[PDB]
Parts: C-alpha cells; structure tokens; sequence
C-alpha cells in the first residue's frame, strides 16, 4: 500500500492532463472545481490515482463528443470526497449498487467499467465509500476518503 501524505488535488490535474487531449479532440466542456486548493491527504496516492483514472474514463465515454465533465473536491473536516459527474443518460436505479460488485457479464461492451476495483481501493483499503447517484442532464461517482488511515 505505502500511504504517504499528497495534495489530492495534483493527482486530480494529473489525470486532467493524461486525458486533456481527448477530452479536446471529443469537444468535451471540462471543469475542476475545489473548495480548498491544498486538499492534504495520507492516502496510497497509487490507488486512489488509479479511482479518478477509471472515473474519468468512464465520463468520457458516457458523455460523448461534445459532452461535459464536472469534478469537484470537497474538505471535510476529516475526510474528503471527489465527484466526477458527467452529462449522459442516468445508471437505472437498480444498477446503482450492482456496478460496484465483483459481478460480471459479457453483455458488457469495451473493456468494462472497472468499478469493482475502485470500491476495493476506496472501501476496502482506505476505509472510506463509493457510490453514485443520477444529477442534472448526467451522472456522478462520488467517492470518500478519511484524511489519514
């Protein structure tokens, strides 16, 4: 694991800027918005970048060419959370824990969402919690961590 302490807000420009010519080439409008600009976490900085690498993937691909991307960071005292919303039709509520789970199907299309992954390095690592919800013309993955383990 090795937690070491990081402001959660660089790995979220990192991962901007892994994407940012994608993003560009899909006409995508993307915004990054926080509430405290040093958002100082002890965190596996690994895994939780690996979170926000799937996430922002998956709002690519469900928003489309010419769509839109929200993150937002948040202090919480002593935790923090991250969303990434994205415009694109809603997850039916039915699905909304299932996607999550170590289920699988080969109805699937691509590479699959790698959610699974995301709640062991979130929930099961980090102690903290994943979830979505359906929000404006789109969708977000909202995930929480504790400040330190």
């Amino acid at each position: 694991m090795e937690f070491t302490e990081f402001n959660l807000n660089e790995l979220i420009r990192e991962v901007y800027v892994l994407f940012e010519e994608k993003i560009r080439k899909m006409n995508i409008d993307f915004c990054f918005e926080t509430d405290n600009e040093d958002l100082r976490v002890e965190a596996d900085r690994t895994r939780i970048k690996q979170v926000l690498i799937n996430l922002v993937q998956n709002a690519i691909e469900a928003t489309g060419e010419n769509g839109k991307i929200k993150i937002t960071s948040e202090d919480m005292y002593t935790k923090v959370r991250v969303s990434v919303w994205n415009s694109g039709p809603p997850i039916p509520e039915e699905l909304k824990e299932k996607i999550f789970s170590p289920f699988f199907t080969t109805k699937t299309q691509g590479t699959g969402l790698g959610l699974s992954i995301c709640r062991k390095i979130i929930e099961d690592e980090h102690g903290g919690k994943i979830w979505t919800e359906n929000r404006e013309n789109g969708v977000v993955f909202i995930f929480e961590i504790p400040k330190t383990p």
